[PDB]
């Protein structure tokens, strides 16, 4: 609905998929390493994609 301009690394909709994943979820997300690679590989991109993202995001997006 709005938004745009949102795109750069991180397959296509993937970041997306992580955020929207790990947001939604941000009150008890911690992928393990399953729902980690399974995001990664659901993709098709690399855990390392997947393995960082939610290691930043692990860092508490919100109020510190």
């Amino acid at each position: 609905s709005s938004g745009h301009i949102e795109g750069r690394h991180m397959n296509k909709q993937a970041t997306e998929i992580l955020n929207e994943y790990f947001y939604s979820h941000l009150s008890n997300p911690y992928p393990s390493e399953e729902a980690k690679e399974e995001l990664a590989k659901k993709c098709g991109i690399t855990v390392s994609q997947v393995s960082n993202w939610f290691g930043n995001k692990r860092i508490r997006y919100k109020k510190n």
